[PDB]
């Protein structure tokens, strides 16, 4: 109950709302049908419209009016946006040549520059090179401040998942805003667009700017706006709160359009509708300059345009429809479109079986336009797992495309041209970012970046401690003037030891055989050199990882590599490696292809053996140093040490075997050499988090071999590719991935024809960050370089994503 019977008289858009039943007079009232009676009259006014005109000039207060244009108004901080314009013959923000902006130039008694974030959605990356006759006073903003090309949204690329990253640098999975529709089984409830249960603050996690915001002794204007109130109505409260009194004025703002989402859907993204849209957006930009101008403060604001996602081509008749491959189609529920989410439709049918689902939608069709997954084995860079809110069973949908349960569904609930939801990495889901104002950067373009970022940067321009959270704090100092935020390396945890030669053959019981039995003081003393490190400068070329768990661990020197070999986990938790532009392949020589020896470095009790993959009909063995690159045939046999050995199922072997064969190689000659680390990940919780030993649910049969669910490789060279990898004197450039190590590869349908036509294309799937290999070993890499670290921080979080221009 609410009773309406209050006033909003001095209370139009309160920063404090109040509790029911006193009506409500905030700018979500309308959205709760709990406004005053008033509301309308008093906060809603309309009469006269939005501008000024020369005969409304210094003309009586009349309080009715929208905006005023009295001799008063600025006083007041209620005049229109245009006010000065056209009754003082001042020009627009737009007009004027932009100067930079090298100090905060702010009224007295601000104690630090207000932050405006002008959201919009569905503003596709594209639209600022391809709506610019139309969009001056963004392009402006873009071209005198600080912009990137695009800014990566997350996955899944909705509306109400994007705008709450951006407000807590959470990825979906954390924060808890999955999709924009939802069911959570603890609660027995459901998330939906309409209605009432997406106000309960029980589905919103993490800790949005606003309340941290608040938290910390700074005020915050309320950041959503109910449908109903007009934009120019927007923009002019945004510019009532900052004229108010120091202790009583926000300093951080927001504004939200829901165009150009809206018409998109409709038209698609670049219907010739769509260019009405990107007009009326660009006024009201103008609208907010010209007002900050007014109550001079457009030398003292920090504003950032930001979308949320993207739009893509989507039609009705691209929908795959559920009832042309599951004969069981009415006992699952789906949640559909641009993704596909799969559970029970009743928890008492105990006859549902999601891994024959799985199968029946499985490579089914030539041209099949989703494939489905279970969540855990979706691609790690999308970190869309780790919630019971997310559905065990998942579909990727193509772009362009829609998955529907039924035809009756697609026809009985074509309607729109245009839709988002897709995969991140997809171009057309890529959304903007610019930055504008004294604490930004002047005319700079910066890379693209992710949107899980901002969240840290939004609170170093309000001098705020960010919350936990997913982005890196230091990756977008270069975004920033200054309120830079110093990041130092995490301290090293667990120093390693480095063993020398403690063990004879024949204490080793292994079950693993080697033909190298063949006999110099020349290549002795220089081979034990390569044993205490004379190459490793070669191979590892940007420090030695800092472990940063307890745990004990060997560092490993060979002539070709080096590793950190785990005494808990049996294997290496990484192997570095060179490969420079002018290295050969070669094979594997007939008697060493079942050689495995002893390393005499590491007792037998710390060592894996052959017998475990002799008796494990399912499992077989690989290697993390290739034995195809090493660099002479004396070398070759460090490759077959039991250290370099970790556990492979006979199908992850055909994608390892090509990588390490072809694919190093290849990138050795496009890049001018290349270092390589590649290791084991252990992620049986899908938290995204390594795994401690008691998590680990799989063995090699009969012994203590744990099995990865995942191999990494980190392939790191020189951005200016005319230098090789070894000797680099500038900017690095890396690519990595993080590949699902599964016994079958019904992922890649096309898997029964050659590597060369599907290996590569599975990789760049699973292509990742560093970042995120980081958090899932507990490692930390380019511990010594000629960089800074900001710079460092900023290779981390790059993604390859192999999209086009
Ligand atoms: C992205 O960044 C985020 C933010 O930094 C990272 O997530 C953090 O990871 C931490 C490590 O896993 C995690 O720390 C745990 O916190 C537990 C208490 O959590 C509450 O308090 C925080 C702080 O205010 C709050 O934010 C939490 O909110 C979560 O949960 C509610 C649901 O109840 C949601 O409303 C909200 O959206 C959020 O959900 C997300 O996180 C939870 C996990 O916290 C997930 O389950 C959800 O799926 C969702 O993703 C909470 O209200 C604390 O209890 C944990 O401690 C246990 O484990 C330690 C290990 O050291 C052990 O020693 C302790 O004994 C303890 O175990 C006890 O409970 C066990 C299970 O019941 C039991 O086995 C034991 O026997 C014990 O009884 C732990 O410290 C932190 O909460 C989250 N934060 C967030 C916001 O998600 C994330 O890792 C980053 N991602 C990547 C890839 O880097
Ligand atoms: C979603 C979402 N998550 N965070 N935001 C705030 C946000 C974040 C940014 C930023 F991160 F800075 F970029 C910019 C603009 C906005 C405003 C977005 C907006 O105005 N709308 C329209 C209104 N609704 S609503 O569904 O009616 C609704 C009402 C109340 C609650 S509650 N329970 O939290 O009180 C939840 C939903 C959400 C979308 N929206
Ligand atoms: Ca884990
Ligand atoms: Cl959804
Ligand atoms: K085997
Ligand atoms: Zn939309």
């Amino acid at each position: 109950w609410t009773a309406t019977s209050g006033s909003c008289k001095g209370r139009c858009f309160e920063l404090q709302e109040v509790g029911p039943p006193d009506c409500r007079c905030d700018n979500l009232c309308k959205s709760y049908s709990s406004c005053c009676h008033d509301f309308d009259e008093l906060c809603l006014k309309t009469a006269r419209g939005w501008e000024c005109t020369k005969d409304r000039c210094g003309e009586v207060r009349n309080e009715e009016n929208a905006c005023h244009c009295s001799e008063d108004c600025l006083s007041r901080g209620d005049c229109c946006t245009n006010y000065q314009v056209v009754c003082k013959g001042e020009s627009h923000w737009v007009d004027d040549d932009c100067e930079e902006i090298k100090v905060p130039e702010c009224p007295a008694g601000f104690v630090r520059p207000p932050l405006i974030i002008f959201s919009v959605d569905g503003f596709r990356a594209s639209y600022m090179k391809k709506g610019s006759k139309v969009m001056p006073n963004i392009e402006k903003l873009r071209s005198c401040g600080t912009h990137a090309p695009y800014m990566r949204p997350v996955y899944p690329t909705k509306t109400f998942p994007n705008l709450y990253t951006l407000a807590t640098g959470l990825y979906p999975e954390s924060h808890g805003i999955v999709g924009n529709s939802m069911y959570d089984p603890v609660f027995d409830a459901s998330f939906h667009l309409r209605g009432r249960e997406k106000f309960n603050h029980r589905w919103w996690g993490g800790q949005p700017l606003w309340i941290t915001a608040t938290k910390q002794g700074v005020r915050a204007g309320t950041f959503f706006w109910s449908v109903s109130i007009p934009h120019e109505r927007r923009i002019l409260t945004i510019l009532q709160w900052l004229s108010l009194p120091d202790n009583e004025r926000p300093s951080v703002y927001a504004f939200y359009s829901e165009q150009p989402d809206f018409s998109g859907h409709k038209y698609g993204p670049f219907g010739p509708e769509m260019t009405n849209p990107l007009r009326e957006i660009d006024k009201t930009v103008g609208q907010l300059m010209d007002g900050l101008k007014q109550l001079r403060l457009h030398r003292c604001v920090n504003v950032i345009f930001v979308g949320d996602h993207g739009m893509e081509d989507v039609t009705c008749d691209r929908t795959e429809f559920l009832s042309n491959y599951l004969t069981n189609v009415d006992d699952i529920t789906l949640v559909p479109g641009t993704l596909g989410r799969i559970r029970a439709k009743s928890i008492n049918n105990s006859k549902y079986d999601p891994k024959t689902i799985i199968a029946a939608l499985t490579c089914k069709k030539p041209d099949q336009h989703f494939k489905p997954y279970m969540k855990q084995h979706l691609p790690k860079r999308l970190h869309y797992a780790n919630n019971r809110r997310i559905e065990d069973i998942h579909l990727l949908v193509d772009r362009r495309w829609h998955v529907a349960r039924k035809p009756l569904d697609v026809y009985k609930k074509c309607f729109f041209q245009g839709d988002h939801g897709f995969d991140n990495k997809v171009n057309s889901m890529q959304t903007v970012f610019v930055g504008y104002g004294p604490t930004f950067k002047y005319r700079t373009k910066v890379p693209p970046f992710e949107n899980i970022e901002l969240y840290n940067v939004m609170c170093d321009l309000l001098g705020l401690k960010p919350a936990p959270n997913n982005g890196t704090h230091g990756s977008l100092n270069h975004l920033l003037r200054t309120n830079t935020f110093r990041p130092t390396m995490p301290d090293e945890v667990s120093r390693p030891n480095y063993p020398g030669i403690m063990y004879l053959q024949s204490e080793f019981d292994l079950g693993c055989t080697c033909d190298d039995k063949v006999e110099n003081k020349l290549e002795e003393l220089n081979k034990r050199l390569h044993t205490k490190g004379s190459t490793k400068e070669r191979h590892l070329l940007y420090g030695r990882p800092a472990v940063l768990y307890r745990t004990s661990y060997d560092i490993l020197y060979h002539t070709d590599f080096e590793s950190g070999y785990s005494e808990i986990f049996l294997m290496p938790l990484w192997t570095s490696y060179t490969i420079s532009k002018q290295a050969e392949v070669s094979s594997i020589p007939e008697h060493l292809t079942n050689c495995v020896r002893p390393d005499v470095r590491v007792s037998p009790g710390f060592s894996q053996n052959c017998l475990a993959y002799k008796n494990d009909k399912q499992m077989s063995y690989g290697f993390l140093f290739p034995p195809y690159l090493s660099s002479s045939p004396e070398a070759k046999y460090d490759a077959f040490l039991v250290t370099n050995m970790v556990p492979m199922y006979p199908a992850f072997k055909r994608v390892w075997a090509y990588f390490q064969r072809v694919l190093v190689k290849k990138y050795a000659s496009e890049r001018n050499g290349v270092n390589v680390i590649s290791g084991p990940i252990f992620d049986y919780n899908y938290d995204g988090l390594r795994d401690t030993e008691d998590e680990i649910k799989q063995y090699v049969e009969g012994s203590s071999i744990p099995v990865p669910t995942h191999y990494y490789s980190i392939i790191t060279s020189c951005l200016d590719f005319t230098q090789p990898a070894d000797k680099c004197d500038g900017p690095l450039s890396v690519s990595s991935f993080i590949l699902p190590h599964r016994p079958d590869n019904d992922e890649s349908c096309n898997s029964s024809e050659d590597e060369s036509k599907w290996v590569e294309e599975l990789m760049k799937m699973h292509t990742a960050r560093v970042r995120d290999i980081e958090h899932l070993t507990g490692l930390d890499f380019y511990r010594k370089t000629s960089r800074s670290y900001s710079e460092i921080l900023t290779l981390k979080t790059y993604l390859h994503t192999y999209e086009s221009e």
